[PDB]
């Protein structure tokens, strides 16, 4: 069918069904970017969602994370299979000298938790946080998604570069990508292109700032910015050593059921049917513990994949995935932060209808 019908079709009932104030969803078709916009940034001022609109992508941004992670590798500040502690001096000691790199980064070091604790929320009292943590399971055999994890790989990360981590993603990283409307720190030349979220009170509300908060979940960007890093991940040309780092967020790690852990990139193999996607991204993987499917070695898993990757703050909801055989990919940034079954039903919808 049409591509407008199809995408207005799926999209409407849900913003209606969630009370969502605004949505930007753009599509990659035929080597073509479309964009489809619906209702309002602010809801006060009546703002128009525009393709240009920035909305919080929370946990999207792990996946820029893992990006420059593998730039830094490809760079030679580390090697995936290093322990943590060879490129923190701070962890020598700590259990961090038996936990490598790779597994900081696909949350699978021993039962890092969620979230970290309430009061571990100076950097003083993080770098007492990670020396004294006691693992819950031996390294490498259970998957436990975690801020605290893949935030400290980035971090350490754009260490090993001599960098802070802001500086790295916002200077080298996404100037690379031509990434040039997307940010940790809104400036305030961008402040009026800034959405605002909207709480289940519908109260407007922003990002809560916190410890590797940039690294885990504080991109804020629109989705023709966020389509354009998707098309790198489709195929880039240029930068060979940024060429190697995207590949490396295509490598695969291990796998839970039928999802398979990348750098960031979430990945199931194609054509997935809506109840392995729903399941891969449903709370019994996300929230809990699970043990991994040990992988012999890290594999390239190519392009025959749909890759995704899910995000979320206290007032945004965002989705992402990509099927690079298919030339096919779609983002969604929506003002609310609305169930991920519906963003991920509503993707797998569109995205089926763009492979027909
Ligand atoms: B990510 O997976 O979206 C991540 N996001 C955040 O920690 C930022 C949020 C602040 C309030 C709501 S999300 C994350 C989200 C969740 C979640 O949705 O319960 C759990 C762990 C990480
Ligand atoms: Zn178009
Ligand atoms: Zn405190
Ligand atoms: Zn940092
Ligand atoms: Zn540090
Ligand atoms: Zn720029």
């Amino acid at each position: 069918a049409p591509l407008t019908a199809t995408v207005d079709g799926i999209i409407q009932p849900m913003l209606k069904a969630y009370r969502i104030p605004g949505m930007a969803v753009a599509v990659l078709k035929d080597g073509k970017a479309h964009y489809f916009n619906y209702g309002v940034a602010n809801r006060e001022s009546g703002q128009r969602v525009s393709e240009q609109t920035l909305f919080e992508i929370g946990s999207v941004s792990k996946t820029l994370t893992a990006t420059l992670g593998a730039y830094a590798a490809v760079k030679g500040g580390f090697e995936l299979d290093d322990k943590v502690s060879q490129h923190a001096p701070w962890l020598k000691g700590s259990a961090f000298d038996g936990v490598t790199m790779a597994e900081l980064a696909t949350y699978s070091a021993g039962g890092l938790p969620l979230q970290f604790p309430d009061e571990v929320d100076s950097n003083d009292k993080m770098q007492t946080y990670y020396r004294s943590w006691s693992p819950v399971y031996p390294a490498g055999t259970h998957r436990q998604y975690s801020n605290p994890s893949i935030g400290l790989f980035g971090h350490l990360a754009a260490n090993s570069l001599g960098q802070p981590f802001e500086q790295l993603m916002s200077q080298t990283l996404l100037p690379k990508l031509g990434l040039h409307h997307t940010y940790i720190q809104v400036p305030e030349s961008a402040m009026a292109n800034y959405a605002y979220g909207y709480s289940k009170e519908d109260k407007p509300i922003r990002a809560t700032p916190g410890v590797l908060a940039a690294e885990a979940y504080g991109i804020k960007t629109g989705s023709a910015d966020l389509l354009k890093f998707v098309e790198a991940n489709m195929g880039y040309q240029g930068d060979a050593a940024l060429k190697s780092a995207i590949a490396l967020t295509h490598t695969g790690f291990h796998s839970v059921g039928e999802m398979t852990q990348g750098l960031g990139w979430e990945s199931y193999d194609y054509p997935v049917t809506e109840q392995v996607l729903l399941a891969g991204n449903s709370p019994a993987v996300s929230f809990q513990a699970n043990p991994v499917t040990r992988f012999a070695v890290p594999k390239a898993m190519g392009e025959q994949r749909l890759y995704n990757k899910t995000g979320s703050t206290g007032g945004f909801g965002a989705y992402v995935a990509f099927v690079p055989a298919r030339g096919i990919a779609i983002v969604m940034l929506a003002n609310r932060n609305y169930p991920i079954e519906a963003r991920v039903k509503a993707a797998h919808a569109i995205l089926s209808q763009l492979a027909e």
